[PDB]
């Protein structure tokens, strides 16, 4: 009709579709965030192997090239020919997408990787990806440009090493705007998950300045919160720590208030973090709401003080970190910004009304100087509210 | 703890993906936002139609069933066999991830559909999707049970309409909690959807009650605004408008200002919305800042009240519409909540910079009421600023 005919109709094969339109898969191609994506959904899965207890060092290194290495001792891809496709599985996952090893909990019980695409979508967005696997008692190395092969995966030598090095040279035909890596934006992502799984080494190399990190905290999440609070002013001394496993769900939660007015929860799942919190937040949103009301109500300071007290007054100043370890987890997007696991929002909220309570009774002074906070911001909030008619 | 062979790693054919992970595709399966989606995602391809100015009809049903349908006076989808599959093109884009008329602009110039993944996701997604397809004098149809053809594109009569018609039945497999369709999440887009797109009648018709609804408005995004603000309360008679067309990108805004103090800016690429913004929405709100405050001063308002005047006070009580056209959007999820695209940015903010500076000027009344607006917003701001950090 109008260049309707079937032929209008193109089918876009391997990871055409994702070099087509990068944005449904790693994101913005444009503000930077994208691109270092690409590192991440390379560590993220040398994480995995991290959480499954296989990998204990894990190093991300800037080349002088502009390409990021991220080299890992766990199990290795595997690289045996594939039982349905016909070429090595470590060609397999990553040529195709929804191909991999977590689509159950046979390889990885737990695990921030689920889609079967991360390294395939760094692999097609990347002008060059070379792939280095040690297992089995060899090394194994694949080079490819633009995701396609350029010959089959090879058995270079031996070794009785294991591991998974892949290091990607970012497409410039896909990302604008911030083309080079930034060492800050991987150092923090790198920090906060060597908190979050302590025993793990990440070491952070620049070999265009020299500069390298190693970080390697064994503190926890509650070491986490004490660093995101060096450079504030915590109100109370008693971090308010847990970590439960209840219906084959981990919540895991480290927070504390300090004297500022901004509110910063980290939220994760599995590892990665949730810019759009999701149901995790929500979960911990309405728990904390109801426990620090609950307990200004029992103890008077509403009455004392006639306070409202919102969300909002009790999240002026928190720092905190929600981690939850999820068995079959849901995201609403291919970079896991937003947790839509609906079952989630009550294993945190479970936890956190029950446990906060209990914190809030157990540690008193830290308790009262926290509803201080709340009272007088609930007061400050009203009297900013008064003060419109009163201008 | 060991399990990592070459069999280990799974390749998910078909739509076989999209069922496994849903939220990559369709977002949360569990509140209704998903669910909803569905029927989007089959409407928005019927906008598209309507947008390469073959479609003037859209009727939505909700059936008793709680399935939905969406005919369109379309083209119809292409019945020929494809060139390369072998089957029927319908059968193709029904079944093929990245498979569609969108990956140029030889059928639609524009078009929020991009993906080549929309409709297909649905009927994965779909314990049972029937297709009808009114094309070339012939009616075509074809049943799919979650997502497979039940018997190959059957030509069952003759016509003398073209068009498309998808009816589909949510798999409960996917979807949980909020199943059935509510009305006012299908009214409220559709009657937007009337506004973006005059000229072409869109019908809602709920078979569970016998409501109905014919969205046909002939206003644009003006009346839209019009729309909006009705059940508030505008302070000036004249609504700020423009759609310019500029190095190959359309930006078409609508703005007033009403007497509350919300702020309610709906972003659209090719009439598919941002719930999350994007660039088109930073470059809105920078042009917005900028223009205003430039007027602020320029006209000695600031010399007099001496305030600095922030964006967010010049947008209290502030409705907009933003509507972008452009070629090749970028999104930063399969749902599109996110305009990533950097190029738009500059473009309506250079438009809206320009434009609204003029209609400050060509429209004095209205500017300087406005103003009287931010002054009283931003001294707000100072006097609920000072009881705030007041105790
Ligand atoms: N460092 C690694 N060590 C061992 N196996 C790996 C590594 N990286 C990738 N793999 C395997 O290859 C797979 C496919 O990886 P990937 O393409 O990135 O998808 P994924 O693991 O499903 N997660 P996601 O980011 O949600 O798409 C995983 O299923 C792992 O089994
Ligand atoms: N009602 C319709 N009328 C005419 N053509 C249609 C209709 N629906 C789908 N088509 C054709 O089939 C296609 C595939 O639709 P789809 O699977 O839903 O992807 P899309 O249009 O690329 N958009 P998206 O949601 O971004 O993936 C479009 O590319 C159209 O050419």
């Amino acid at each position: 009709s109008n260049s309707s005919d079937s032929s209008s109709i193109k089918v876009l094969k391997g990871l055409d579709a994702v070099r087509k339109r990068p944005g449904m898969y790693i994101g913005d191609t444009d503000d930077g965030t994208g691109l270092h994506h690409m590192v991440f959904e390379v560590v993220d899965n040398a994480i995995d192997e991290a959480l499954a207890g296989h990998c204990k060092e894990i190093i991300v290194t800037i080349h002088a090239d502009n390409s990021v290495s991220v080299q890992d001792d766990g199990r290795g891809i595997p690289t045996g020919i594939h039982p349905e496709e016909g070429v090595s599985a470590a060609e397999v996952i990553m040529t195709v997408l929804h191909a991999g090893g977590k689509f159950d909990d046979n390889s990885y019980k737990v695990s921030g990787g689920l889609h079967g695409v991360g390294v395939s979508v760094v692999n097609a967005l990347s002008q060059k990806l070379e792939l280095v696997i040690q297992r089995e008692g060899k090394i194994h190395r694949q080079i490819y440009e633009h995701g396609v092969p350029q010959a089959p995966l090879a058995v270079t030598g031996e070794t009785e090493k294991t591991g998974t090095m892949v290091r990607f040279w970012p497409s410039l035909e896909t990302f604008t705007n911030v083309t080079e890596f930034e060492y800050e934006i991987l150092a923090k992502r790198l920090r906060e998950l060597s908190f979050l799984d302590s025993g793990v080494s990440i070491r952070l190399r620049d070999k265009r300045d020299g500069k390298e990190d190693h970080f390697h905290y064994e503190g926890g999440i509650k070491a986490f919160v004490e660093y995101l609070n060096k450079n504030k002013t915590p109100i109370h001394p008693n971090i308010f720590y847990f970590s439960t496993e209840k219906d084959g769900i981990g919540v895991e939660v480290a927070l504390q208030w300090n004297d500022g007015f901004q509110e910063n929860i980290y939220c994760f799942t599995n590892n990665i973090p949730q810019r759009d919190g999701g149901t995790h937040l929500a979960g911990f949103r309405a728990a904390m709401t109801r426990t620090l009301n609950a307990y200004m109500d029992k103890e008077g300071y509403s009455k004392k003080a006639k306070v409202s007290a919102t969300g909002d007054d009790a999240r002026e100043g928190l720092i905190a970190v929600v981690s939850v370890k999820v068995p079959d987890p849901k995201f609403s997007s291919q970079t896991k910004d937003k947790l839509v696991s609906s079952e989630v929002k009550s294993a945190v909220e479970q936890q956190m009304n029950e446990l906060l309570a209990e914190y809030l009774l157990e540690n008193p002074t830290d308790a009262k100087i926290v509803v201080g906070k709340i009272i007088d911001a609930a007061r400050a909030r009203e009297a900013a509210r008064r003060a419109r008619e009163m201008t």
